[PDB]
């Protein structure tokens, strides 16, 4: 009975973002939506160690999808008999039956169809939650990932004037715990199951012993770092299902930022560094004024540089002197200089 | 001299909360609350952990105090010479003398009485600290609640509309540091100041053992859970003395969520998730628009489904499938289906 | 060819802050700043735990910059060849060069002179960031400071008011990671390098063992508590560029709060407790009401007052028993009193 245009969407691997429209003139669709759950080692860090994970789509974070406000969200989950454990869908932007979860667990071999409407805009987290423990267990073995929900005259700056990005990039932020031995060396596991009675050991400490974007330390930097152009205004949503981050972008700001992630409120303007609570996305706005490498952190720098919570951003284009300059290059301390007289000596 | 009507209010047991007016015409009362301190050992989850807890009113978290803008609240606290310790009372909505509790310090055997003007409109901690490392301590193993000072007016959404809930429950979270023997058994002490050195070994290092509502895990599930209907709006005010909150109504959104819990501020609109912060207290309004079961968590899953932190809605009405449906039930995964030629295969 | 007026700026040492015009009708200048790098061993909390610390100006946090909207900022960094490791400065405030950082690494015996202009308003961090796991190892030896970035026209209240303060304080809290020996004591080093092995692995449990403000436990307790007087309004900046904070005035409230520290957005009014995120700066104002002792700490407690983050207000003037009384003091409890018949007994 609910008579409306059907349109397939294609999801892509993050940091990427599938085509989309920001404003639309188009009125409600149904979104057609497929994940697909596969457990699967996984390598999480630069020195080779691996993880039993579990994903939505084989990515983690798994894909975000862009739908508009009003349109109907028709998901197929599947679960391939490949996989060991039953799953299911619960998505923070819909309303009822805890998210989905309680009309989608699938075991092994299954499939189920959920349809939601998107009442709510925003960016938003959608993980599984299969019950009981099982619920942070699957969340933290990388099964979560977003969604966007956005007005039909796309976004705006909550005093009435339009914004547009040039480029969109979905950064998952992911908490991981891997046991390790007694010599302090992280353990291999040959399934999640057998994982599980030391990982849980772990996970009670509350503390990760990685942090990771686009599911690795190292995923966003060096050959894969973001690219952007000076000039360009760059739309970041960050999420994070189970652990609180602190955003930064190091070298920019964020010019217009909903660090709750609802487009119903009005943005902040000019931050230096956001809050991603926990169980939450956000979304940061800017306009790139300066070439160059950036940093994309959390702003824990424990966890930024020595857990692998580090994207960058390469920007081309021309170097702004009016804004910052070099103007003395490093150089020997002036014989002359007089500093053993300042006020702190 | 200060010439007011005085009102008695009886306090009731959290989750509830005391009988009062939103809105009210009345003028300024004198409003009289007591609370008497009790120390007890107290079950604080489902395997039968026991603690040595420290309360006011024999709950934890200490019952919600509702009262107006402008009242003036005066507190008799009561410490029966059955305690052990001195113990003290400070009002996060009161000005002067450390909230109070440079004005409360009482023996065993004594009472003492305080009066505050409620100048601050919003919800508020209150907590014991009776000095130095006492301070933390005593507020850990319970001694802390919360205090609502609405406007004279009612709730309004910080644009000139009048919001009214039909029910008000009050979330106390609380996080616990429980000593553990060798075997990584749970300790048990025969009194407070045995318990005192272990513990505050464990508070230490920061990270709780356990992280409840309602003073145990399990309190607020099965036959306690919340009750409300499709329709209502509720008001959910959540509390946490001592350290962050990430509170999430799983299946719901905060319509309404003052996060930072001050009723001068205009609220969010839309939240999946919002927080508390550590030392403070937030509110968040929902309509219910589906029936079915709800958790409300900190999500932080790791602490909600392992550490204690679940309550649960159970909610009554009929389904909306324009909402959200379960478009088809759990099926086998078609034969034709061919999920191998995916991206991410 | 930037021809502009210069003007040299004396820092001094927290918490106390250099002179300068909230508004101000003098155009953009170039204010020149000197930094010098110092590492020393300094004591770090009330027992006479030493620390190999690192520094700008020789204290914890830096000093607090102050500029004006549209003047450009230019800093002398000196690393002495004293000093054993290469460091450099990466401002918040700035825009590129990941804050200035790519252009400013230096040697010791070498300096190096960046300018960069003060486009965005508000308090921002700024920290020494030499690249890789030297970041957080910098900063959390203490290479952090602040800038603020003041509108020409001072403060306003979001709402076309002005708003002036009377008396400013920096507060720079600093987690810091000291490891201990098999016995639980602090271990001693002789240099920072020879530290960094045993640090950097109490880092990866990312636990601190101290929290202070102004570089030590009890710094600014006893005689070096802050003055106020009654009526004045003061202006606290508080950053953090490693950790969450959440600060509270323990018998006061934040009147007007910019909690991400960013002056283009409005305030919160008449909060108890807020939050700074790590990595970042914020301000709040509040008139004193009251005289007496203030506390103003981190509202976890345990950090409060177990590892080091109070501080102390004492505010002169005259108390109004309107705002709060002692209606009457501790008594023993009636003889007549029914506390056995309360509902929680
Ligand atoms: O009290 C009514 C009763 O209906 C149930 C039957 O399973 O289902 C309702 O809720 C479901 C979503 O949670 C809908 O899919 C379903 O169509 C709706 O009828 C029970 O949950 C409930 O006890
Ligand atoms: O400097 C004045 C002096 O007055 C004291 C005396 O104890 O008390 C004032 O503050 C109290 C609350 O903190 C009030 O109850 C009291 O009535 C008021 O006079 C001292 O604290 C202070 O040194
Ligand atoms: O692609 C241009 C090229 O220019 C470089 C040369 O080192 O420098 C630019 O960026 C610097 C700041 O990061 C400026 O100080 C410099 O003046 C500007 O020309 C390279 O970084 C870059 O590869
Ligand atoms: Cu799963
Ligand atoms: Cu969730
Ligand atoms: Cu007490
Ligand atoms: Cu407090
Ligand atoms: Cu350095
Ligand atoms: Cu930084």
């Amino acid at each position: 009975d609910l008579k409306l245009p059907r349109q397939r969407v294609d999801l892509v691997a993050p940091p990427f973002v599938h085509v989309h429209e920001q404003a639309t003139k188009q009125g409600p669709k149904i979104m057609e939506f497929k994940l697909v759950v596969q457990e699967k080692k996984m390598v999480i860090d630069e020195k080779g160690t691996t993880f039993q994970a579990m994903t939505f789509n084989g990515s983690m974070p798994g894909p975000l999808m862009v739908v508009h406000e009003g349109d109907y969200v028709e998901v197929t989950l599947v679960n391939p008999a490949t996989n060991t454990m039953p799953h299911n869908i619960d998505f923070h932007s819909a309303t009822g039956a805890l998210g989905g979860g309680a009309l989608t667990l699938i075991n092994p071999g299954e499939q189920v169809v959920l349809r939601w409407k998107a009442t709510r805009t925003g960016v938003f987290v959608y993980h599984c939650a299969p019950g009981g423990p099982m619920i942070p267990w699957h969340v933290v073995s990388g099964m979560n990932g977003a969604v966007m929900v956005l007005p039909r005259d796309g976004l705006n700056d909550g005093h009435g004037h339009s914004l547009r990005y040039d480029r969109i990039y979905y950064i998952g932020e992911q908490d991981l715990y891997v046991p390790r031995d007694e010599k302090g060396n992280f353990k291999s596991y040959d399934s999640p199951g057998e994982a599980y009675s030391d990982t849980e050991e772990v996970m009670r400490k509350l503390t990760p012993t990685h942090v990771v974007f686009n599911g690795k330390a190292g995923a966003l930097t060096g050959k894969n770092a973001l690219n952007a152009n000076v000039g360009e205004n760059v739309l970041i949503v960050h999420s994070q299902a189970n652990r609180d981050s602190r955003p930064h972008l190091i070298g920019g700001h964020g010019d217009y930022v909903w660090e709750t992630g609802k487009f119903s409120n009005a943005p902040e303007t000019g931050l230096e560094t956001w809050f991603i609570r926990g169980g939450s996305a956000g979304a940061a706005l800017y306009k790139f004024l300066q070439p160059g490498i950036y940093a994309y952190v959390t702003h824990n720098l424990i966890e930024a540089a020595n857990l692998g919570a580090t994207a960058h951003f390469k920007v081309e284009g021309k170097w702004n002197d009016d804004l910052m300059t070099q103007v003395k290059a490093p150089a020997d301390i002036p014989t002359g200089s007089t500093n053993e007289n300042l006020y702190f000596q």
